[PDB]
């Protein structure tokens, strides 16, 4: 029964997904526009929210260390460059395909989780 708000959240993600690609593409990593970051930042938290809430467990977990390191560039603690700004790309690259397993009623690559996970918290521990 659960599965029966599946489908708009889907929908609002991939559109979440389409949007967090834009921005990042758009972003100018030494002078991030304010307005731009917040943006990935609760396209972000809104994909976590979801995952939460329907057990999407890598889709959450990936997000979710995604979201605290955006949530360090806004802040202004973290500071971004191209490396980084291309992670985020990554990032919602294996997002999108965590979603398209998900829409198909299938697992999401486990390696691909762990690939990701493990460079995003080697960030966070480098912006440490």
């Amino acid at each position: 029964d659960i599965s029966d708000f599946y489908q708009t959240f889907f929908d609002e993600a991939d559109e979440l997904l389409a949007d967090m690609e834009q921005h990042l593409l758009d972003l100018v990593p030494e002078s991030p526009d304010a307005e731009q970051l917040n943006a990935i930042f609760r396209a972000a938290h809104s994909i976590k929210g979801g995952a939460g809430t329907f057990g999407f467990t890598i889709l959450q977990e990936t997000t979710h260390l995604m979201e605290n390191l955006l949530d360090e560039a806004r802040r202004g603690e973290m500071q971004l460059n191209t490396d980084i700004i291309n992670l985020f790309l990554e990032t919602k690259d294996i997002m999108q395909e965590q979603l398209d397993a998900y829409k198909n009623s299938e697992e999401p690559d486990a390696a691909s989780f762990e690939y990701i996970c493990n460079a995003l918290r080697q960030l966070a521990l480098e912006a440490k």
